[PDB]
């Protein structure tokens, strides 16, 4: 603590008159071998031991225009005192920056030449920042980049540093950190779409992938067992998965990395093949199953308009799912008609075995942990079976269960309108309106209803008669002139008028709020949620089939790779291409 | 009027100049007390900083935050309340204690309204009058303040409850009108919370 | 009249209402028990350990810088 704080101040600011004297001061200090503590003087006085911050990490933490003095201090102690083995691998002591070298801090502050010369001094590029800040809980709390130097050069938009770092012989490209992530995993972890940044991630991800040139990067699974495009699908990033699912290489010697074998193009019409490595539900964790069954991002219609993803769905649906959906509609319609005739006029009991079948079908609702129609299907099934099991008994509490099961079943018939697009967009707006705005209006209307009903019942008819008369006054009925046991009917009169005008202004406020919320949900968002609903029932009907009879996949092995004969036409793109080309 | 220059910047309602005042750092030395954002470490996106609390804190008599919250004649106060030590200070002042104090005041007003509901409907029978006197001397600063409507509804509810009780002591039948109007305005006043 | 007061102006007046009841509930407390202010003297100046993240600004900065 004698004068190492002085050299810390000298590398902080950059006064050279302390530095030139102090470099030979420590030189005559190490030349005078004190002979009571020989090795600990070097390892304790050429660094700090409170936070583990050494001199050059303090200098690169305090980057100023004094690059001459930092070139001097890399060329002062690092090679004369022969310390560089035990020195440049210094890590921290705390939990925030646990295991952080000077390479990532050197490349973090745009000093690529400093980092290239200090790895030319013989550092290690296989550092692993295992701190809990570096592996945070959410994205806001910390920086996640891959805890690797070439991964940090990938995330922080430094192509020249990763160019000089890949050409080093003993760097790793198949390296896996504490989360098991390689460069492509962390590069798509830091990524996002074009709405915020100007797409440097893909614009150097191509450089990483073709500089590597090997397939073994794109199968390295993480601790959750995910291929890099599966992790690209799960975190919700559009354009990087667009680049993955449509990627071709013109020049040869790197042809297995391509995925779009364009066999013939002619004006607007162009046939192509694609891959089915993981974009197909015959594998355990497909891309399509992830990006349909995902629930926490909202932009899934961006990914479901990509080519082998969107195209695959039509084949899976036109092929078999329209007929399977119409068959399920016909079964539910005949079940509801037999329940209608059995309920009205009193194969008399097909409804109970069908209710038991639909109950053990929808009994996975507690095992799944906007799936509301599963709950309505389950409450209809248990209400039908409770009505029948009380019909076996000698009770009169069974007809209430039958009439409520009738009301909920014939309301549940309206679930089957998805498939008619001009009625499905009408259907999902009903769910949007009851979820968002009518519940708030009911929540204010119930407390106004109680605050007037207790008042009018304290004026003395009873409670449940006055609140029923108040609701009949709301819907448009109910006499109001002279009620019994009024002290003074003037106050009853203008209390009633105050209730009616407050209900009117509440209704007006509710209708203009739900007019104010539909500035963009007029046709667009209903259409995206309808297409997502149709994709979810594609996958739900497809996985219910057994392991055989699925001869409904695509073209054979062209090593062994499934493909798709997809003929896309881009008329507007061809017209703009041949118009701007000449 | 005894105002520091950023207090006058807050009172007249100007945004970006107060943004420059509340976030100002000087890179070169010999002028360091004029800075207000001691950036101690930045690393990619994450950057910790310090700020000052010379006047942006309600422990002083005329703070900046008290001025720009209690101002009433300009409309763009949400421009200033998204500035950093101003907006950030509020979360600490609120998550810290004010959610629990607000929920406690809601529970007291809810139990007071439920005891007034049961006392009004079926006829600790008289907690409502001492709570009404407490809320009346609480909201009696409405004439001393000179869009504070809910203070007026709270005051008319308090005086209507105490007028109903002071006529209930008497032998009059003009008291039940005051009780039923106090019931209507109290259960409408629950919607303030 | 609701060409702009659909979600925006209601949100600003709600945040201003919440700030006014922050200050009204805060000034009602007595002179003691307010150990709820911020960090000590660093002459003597109180400070705040504020960790802001500007993700979009950092992305535009490192995108336009190179």
């Amino acid at each position: 603590r004698r004068l190492k704080k002085r050299i810390f101040a000298a590398v902080s600011e950059g006064c050279v008159e302390e530095l030139v004297e102090l470099l030979v001061e420590l030189q005559e200090l190490c030349r005078r071998r004190h002979d009571e503590d020989v090795p600990d003087f070097l390892m304790h006085k050429l660094t700090a031991s409170d936070t583990g911050a050494t001199c050059l990490m303090k200098a690169l933490l305090n980057i100023n225009p004094n690059t001459k003095e930092i070139v001097r201090i890399l060329l002062a102690f690092a090679e004369e005192n022969d310390i560089l083995g035990r020195f440049i691998n210094a890590e921290y002591t705390e939990e925030a920056y646990e295991g952080q070298t000077a390479l990532n801090i050197a490349i973090e502050r745009r000093q690529g030449d400093i980092a290239a010369l200090l790895i030319a001094a013989g550092a290690d590029v296989n550092a692993h920042a295992k701190g809990a800040f570096f592996n945070p809980k959410y994205q806001h709390e910390g920086f996640y980049f891959g805890e690797t130097p070439l991964a940090l050069a990938a995330c922080t938009n430094q192509p020249e540093i990763v160019q000089l770092l890949m050409e080093h012989e003993q760097t790793d490209i198949t390296s896996r950190d504490s989360r098991g992530n390689n460069i492509l995993h962390a590069l798509v972890t830091v990524a996002e779409d074009f709405k915020t940044q100007n797409d440097f991630v893909k614009r150097m991800y191509d450089m990483i992938l073709l500089r590597s040139g090997n397939w073994e990067l794109e199968t390295t699974r993480n601790n959750d067992g995910l291929t890099p495009l599966q992790l690209a699908a799960k975190m919700g990033k559009a354009e990087i998965l667009k680049y993955i699912l449509s990627r071709e290489i013109k020049e040869k010697r790197l042809r297995s990395l391509s995925r779009k074998f364009t066999d013939w193009a002619y004006g607007p019409v162009s046939s192509s093949l694609y891959d089915l490595t993981n974009v197909d539900t015959t594998t355990d964790n497909s891309v399509l199953e992830i990006t349909v069954y995902n629930t926490n991002i909202d932009n899934r219609h961006e990914m479901l308009t990509l080519e082998p993803l969107h195209t695959l769905l039509h084949m899976k649906w036109k092929k078999f799912a329209k007929h399977m959906f119409f068959l399920s509609f016909c079964f539910y319609f005949f079940y509801n008609i037999t329940l209608t005739l059995v309920s009205y006029y009193r194969g008399r009991m097909f409804v109970l075995i069908w209710a038991m079948c639909i109950s053990v079908k929808e009994g996975i609702a507690i095992f799944l942990l906007d799936a509301w129609f599963h709950f309505v299907f389950f409450i209809q099934a248990v209400l039908v079976i409770l009505s029948v099991f009380l019909y076996l008994f000698a009770y009169k509490e069974y007809l209430a269960c039958l009439v409520l099961a009738m009301a909920l079943g014939w309301a549940n018939m309206l679930y089957y309108t998805r498939g008619f697009q001009s009625m499905g967009m009408y259907s999902v707006m009903i769910q949007k309106v009851i979820l968002h705005d009518v519940l708030k209006f009911l929540f204010v209307y119930i407390v106004f209803l109680l605050g007037f009903g207790v008042a009018l019942a304290s004026l003395i008819g009873s409670f449940s008669d006055a609140v029923l008369e108040l609701f009949k006054l709301t819907i448009g009925l109910g006499d109001l002139n002279i009620q019994q046991n009024s002290k003074y009917p003037i106050l009853f009169l203008f209390l009633l008028i105050t209730y009616v005008i407050l209900t009117f202004v509440l209704l007006l406020n509710m209708l203009i709020a739900l007019m104010g919320e539909t500035v963009e949900n007029v046709s667009k968002e209903s259409e995206r949620i309808w297409r997502l609903q149709r994709a979810r029932t594609i996958l739900e009907f497809e996985k219910m089939l057994p392991e055989w009879l699925r001869s409904r996949f695509r073209m054979g092995e062209l090593d062994f790779r499934l493909c798709l004969r997809i003929n896309e036409v881009k008329w507007t793109e061809w017209k703009t291409h041949v118009s701007f080309l000449n």
